[PDB]
C-alpha cells in the first residue's frame, strides 16, 4: 500500500486508490458492463457499493468525497451551519479562498490592499472559523479557487465538492469535481454521506487537433452552442477520442469548466500524459506515478456507453465567441461582425477583460502575451481598454519573471488581483454612464444580464483570452483575426499571426507571495465570534418546522418569465458584502425576474394594497401578515451559479414551494434543503393556466412520498377551480429536510435532543 499524499498540506491525508479499485471491483460485480470513467470515480466513491441502487438518471448516490472547498462568498453560510452543528472538526480536508471580495478598481495591490481593510471583519471570520475547525485558508490574493485547486489539489480519480458552479474545472486533472451549495458541503465536512443523484452520461468525442487560433475555450464554446444552457442537466461530460491528447492540463480544465454552462453535473478527461506533465511540473510527480500505477481504473472501460455522444473534429474547429445575454449564442469569431451589426449589439468593444477562471492559466497569458508583442512590434497599443486577471499568485509570480506582464502592461493592460473581479461583478467600472449600451469582450464564461457592470445594456460576449487580446487591439467586434487588418505607426504588413505559447513554464514556477494559512494542531481557546450588531456576518436562526398541514390559498408572489439564473434570484456584485447576513442580502430577493404580468424586473402586484412594487418589499409584507406564498417558474428555473442564498432568501421572506417547469440541479438540491418544496408541472402546458392573481392549495402533504405527484389546485378568483398534478424529486432523506423545516433543523433532531 503507497502512502502518497493528497497534497503538499495534508502528509497524513493519502491517496486512497486501493479503496476506488476496491470498490470498481464490487460495482462491476454487480453491474457487469463497462463502466465509463465518471462511472467509475463516482462508484468507486460509494459507502456502500455492496448495496447501493445505481440508476442512471434515477437512484441517490450516497457517496464519500475525499475534500472539500468554499470560496469566500460561499463559505460565510457554510461555516455558520457547519458551527451550527456544533462538530468541533471536519471530517475531511477543506480548504476557503479569498478570491470574491476583491473589487477591480485601480489594479492589482491597490485593490487588494483596498479589499484587505474593507473586507477585515469576513476574512477574520473566516481565518478563526477554519483554524478553530482544521480548514486550510488561503489568503486575500492567493488566486481564483479552481485555479489554487488545480496546482495544488486536483488529481486523478480525486472527489471533490466545491461551493462554486465551476468546480467541474478540476476535470482537467481526471478527477471528479462537483459544486454545491453551502449545505452539502456541511454534510460532508460534518461526515455525513453526500447524495448525488446518479447521472447520465454524455460522450464528447475529439478528433483531430487544435490548431493556429483555436484554443481550448472553443471547444466548450461550440459544445455549449450544441447542447444549449440545458442540455447538460443530470449529466457529467466525458471526454474522448483521439483528439484528447492534444490539448494541454489547463485547457481541458478550460473545458470541464465552462460545462457548467450546459447545467452538467461535471466534465471530466481522461488520465494522459499531459496531466502527468502538469502534476510533476507542480511538484507532485510521486501522485503522477500513483495514478500511472492505476491508470487502468482513471481511464474509461472499453465498450462503455454513453447516453448523448457528440463529435468534435478539433482540426476543423475554429474561434468563437458567445453572447450577448446567454453563453449558449454561439458564433464564430468570424460572421460576430456582421451579425452584431445585423442584431443591433454594439461593435464598438469599450473593455476586453482577459483571465478569471475559465481563462487565467500560464498558457492563457503565454497566448495573450504572444498576441499583444505583435501589436507592440508596430508600435500598437489597445484600442479597447484592457484588464488581465492572473488566476493565482503563482501565475502572477510566474508571468511576471517570464516578462509576459509587462507585455501586457506595455499595450495599455491594467493587471488586477488574483482574484475573480469583473466576472462577478467586483469591478468599480466608470467608462460608461448608467444604461449605457456597450460591448465588452471578456474569456470568462458567463454573460448574464447586468453580471459583470450591473448594467444590462452591457453586451458581454465570452470567448478566448487571445481573441480578447487581439480584438481589445482592434477596438471592434469585426476584426477577425484569421485574416484581417493591422498597421502599425510603422505603416506595415497587417497580420496577426497565430499566438504561440508555452504551455507551462520551461524553468520551474514561482510561487511569489506567501498566501496559505495551517489550521493550528490544537486550536483550543479559538472563539470564532460574530458581532451581534454585524451588518455583514449574521448567526442563522433556524428555520421553522413543518406543522403538519397542508398548504392552502397560497399567493404567487411572481410568476416568472422566461430565463431566471440565480443571479436574478440573487444578484451578486454589491450584493457579496452581505453574503454572511441572511436579512441584509434576502433585499435583492428575485428583483432581477421578469415578471410575466407586466415584463418588469422588480415589480408585483401587491394582493392586499394593489400597489405594484419591489419583489422583496412585497415578500416581506406577506410574511409580517401570514400570508405565505409560492414563485411560479419557467423552464431550467435557478440556472448558473450555486449560491444557496438563491433558497435561503425565498424561505426567510415566508416562501413555501416554487413551481416550475424544470429546475438546475444545484438550485433544486438547495430549495429541499432550506425546507422548500421545488415542484415540477407534470404537464408544463399547466404553466399557462396559472395566472398572477389565482390562489394555490397543495394537498397532500400528509403522505408525501418518493416518485407520488402532488396535487395542486389552482383557485381562480371566480369561483372555478382547476386541480393539476404536481412531481418531485425527493426522496425519503428528502422528506425529513422538509418536515423538519431545513437538512439543519434534521441534524439536530438527530443530535440526541
Ligand atoms: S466564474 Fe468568475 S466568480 Fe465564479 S469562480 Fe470563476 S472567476 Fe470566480
Ligand atoms: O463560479
Amino acid at each position: 500500500r503507497a502512502k502518497v499524499a493528497m497534497s503538499h498540506f495534508e502528509p497524513h491525508e493519502y491517496i486512497r486508490y486501493d479503496l476506488l479499485e476496491k470498490n470498481i471491483d464490487i460495482v462491476r460485480k454487480r453491474l457487469n458492463r463497462p463502466l465509463t470513467l465518471s462511472e467509475k470515480i463516482v462508484y468507486g466513491h460509494l459507502d456502500d457499493p455492496a448495496n447501493q441502487e445505481i440508476e442512471r438518471g434515477k437512484t441517490y448516490l450516497r457517496l464519500r468525497p475525499d475534500r472539500v472547498a468554499m470560496q469566500d462568498a460561499t463559505a460565510q453560510m457554510a461555516m455558520l451551519q457547519f458551527i451550527s452543528s456544533g462538530l468541533p472538526k471536519v471530517a475531511v480536508p477543506s480548504t476557503i479562498h479569498c478570491d470574491h471580495l476583491i473589487e477591480a478598481q485601480l489594479g492589482g495591490e491597490k485593490d487588494l490592499r483596498r479589499a484587505k481593510d474593507i473586507n477585515q471583519e469576513v476574512y477574520n471570520f473566516l481565518a478563526t472559523a477554519g483554524a478553530k475547525y482544521g480548514v486550510g485558508f488561503w489568503r486575500p490574493g492567493s488566486g481564483i479557487i479552481h485555479q489554487i485547486i488545480l496546482e495544488n489539489y486536483a488529481y486523478p480519480g480525486v472527489l471533490l465538492i466545491g461551493t462554486d458552479s465551476h468546480t467541474p474545472n478540476g476535470g482537467g486533472l481526471g478527477g471528479i469535481c462537483i459544486g454545491v451549495g453551502g449545505a452539502d458541503a456541511v454534510d460532508v465536512m460534518a461526515g455525513i454521506p453526500w447524495e448525488l443523484k446518479c447521472p447520465k452520461v454524455i460522450g464528447v468525442k475529439l478528433t483531430g487537433s487544435l490548431s493556429g487560433w483555436t484554443s481550448p475555450k472553443d471547444v466548450i464554446l461550440k459544445v455549449a452552442g450544441i447542447l444549449t444552457v440545458k442540455g447538460g442537466t443530470g449529466a457529467i461530460v466525458e471526454y474522448h477520442g483521439p483528439g484528447v491528447d492534444s490539448i494541454s492540463c489547463t485547457g481541458m480544465a478550460t473545458i470541464c469548466n465552462m460545462g457548467a454552462e450546459i447545467g452538467a453535473t461535471t466534465s471530466v478527461f481522461p488520465y494522459n500524459h499531459r496531466m502527468k506533465k502538469y502534476l510533476s511540473k507542480t511538484g507532485r510527480a510521486d501522485i503522477a506515478n500513483l495514478a500511472d500505477e492505476f491508470k487502468d481504473h482513471l481511464v474509461p472501460d472499453p465498450g462503455c456507453h454513453y447516453d448523448q455522444v457528440i463529435e468534435i473534429n478539433l482540426s476543423e474547429l475554429k474561434p468563437h465567441i458567445n453572447g450577448p445575454f446567454t453563453p449558449d449564442l454561439a458564433h464564430p469569431v468570424a460572421e460576430v461582425g456582421s451579425v452584431a451589426e445585423k442584431e443591433g449589439w454594439p461593435l464598438d468593444i469599450r473593455v476586453g477583460l482577459i483571465g478569471s477562471c475559465t481563462n487565467s492559466s500560464y498558457e492563457d497569458m503565454g497566448r495573450s502575451a504572444a498576441v499583444a508583442k505583435q501589436a507592440l512590434a508596430h508600435g500598437l497599443k489597445c484600442k479597447s481598454q484592457f484588464t488581465i486577471t492572473p488566476g493565482s499568485e503563482q501565475i502572477r509570480a510566474t508571468i511576471e519573471r517570464d516578462g509576459y506582464a509587462q507585455v501586457l502592461r506595455d499595450v495599455g493592460g491594467i493587471v488586477l488581483a488574483n482574484a475573480c473581479g469583473p466576472c462577478i461583478g467586483q469591478w468599480d467600472r466608470k467608462d460608461i454612464k448608467k444604461g449605457e449600451k456597450n460591448t465588452i469582450v471578456t474569456s470568462y464564461n458567463r454573460n448574464f444580464t447586468g453580471r459583470n457592470d450591473a448594467n444590462p445594456e452591457t453586451h458581454a460576449f465570452v470567448t478566448s483570452p487571445e481573441i480578447v487580446t487581439a480584438l481589445a487591439i482592434a477596438g471592434t467586434l469585426k476584426f477577425n483575426p484569421e485574416t484581417d487588418f493591422l498597421t502599425g505607426k510603422d505603416g506595415k504588413k497587417f497580420k496577426l499571426e497565430a499566438p504561440d505559447a508555452d504551455e507551462l513554464p520551461r524553468a520551474e514556477f514561482d510561487p511569489g507571495q506567501d498566501t496559505y494559512q495551517h489550521p493550528p494542531k490544537d486550536s483550543s481557546g479559538q472563539r470564532v465570534a460574530v458581532s451581534p450588531t454585524s451588518q455583514r456576518l449574521q448567526l442563522l436562526e433556524p428555520f421553522d418546522k413543518w406543522d403538519g398541514k397542508d398548504l392552502e390559498d397560497l399567493q404567487i408572489l411572481i410568476k416568472v418569465k422566461g430565463k431566471c439564473t440565480t443571479d436574478h434570484i440573487s444578484a451578486a456584485g454589491p450584493w457579496l458584502k452581505f453574503r454572511g447576513h441572511l436579512d441584509n442580502i434576502s433585499n435583492n430577493l428575485l428583483i432581477g425576474a421578469i415578471n410575466i404580468e407586466n415584463r418588469k424586473a422588480n415589480s408585483v402586484r401587491n394582493a392586499v394594497t394593489q400597489e405594484f412594487g419591489p419583489v422583496p418589499d412585497t415578500a416581506r409584507y406577506y410574511k409580517q401578515h401570514g400570508i405565505r406564498w409560492v414563485v411560479i417558474g419557467d423552464e431550467n428555473y435557478g440556472e448558473g451559479a450555486s449560491r444557496e442564498h438563491s433558497a435561503l432568501e425565498p424561505r426567510h421572506l415566508g416562501g413555501r414551494a416554487i413551481i416550475t417547469k424544470s429546475f438546475a440541479r444545484i438550485h433544486e438540491t438547495n430549495l429541499k434543503k432550506q425546507g422548500l418544496l421545488p415542484l415540477t408541472f407534470a404537464d408544463p402546458a399547466d404553466y399557462n393556466k396559472i395566472h398572477p392573481v389565482d390562489k394555490l392549495t397543495i394537498q397532500g402533504l400528509k403522505d408525501f412520498a418518493p416518485g407520488k405527484p402532488l396535487k395542486c389546485i389552482i383557485k381562480h378568483p371566480n369561483g372555478t377551480q382547476e386541480t393539476i398534478l404536481l412531481n418531485h424529486t425527493f426522496n425519503e432523506t428528502q422528506i425529513e429536510w422538509f418536515r423538519a423545516g431545513s437538512a439543519l433543523n434534521r441534524m439536530k433532531e438527530l443530535q440526541q435532543k
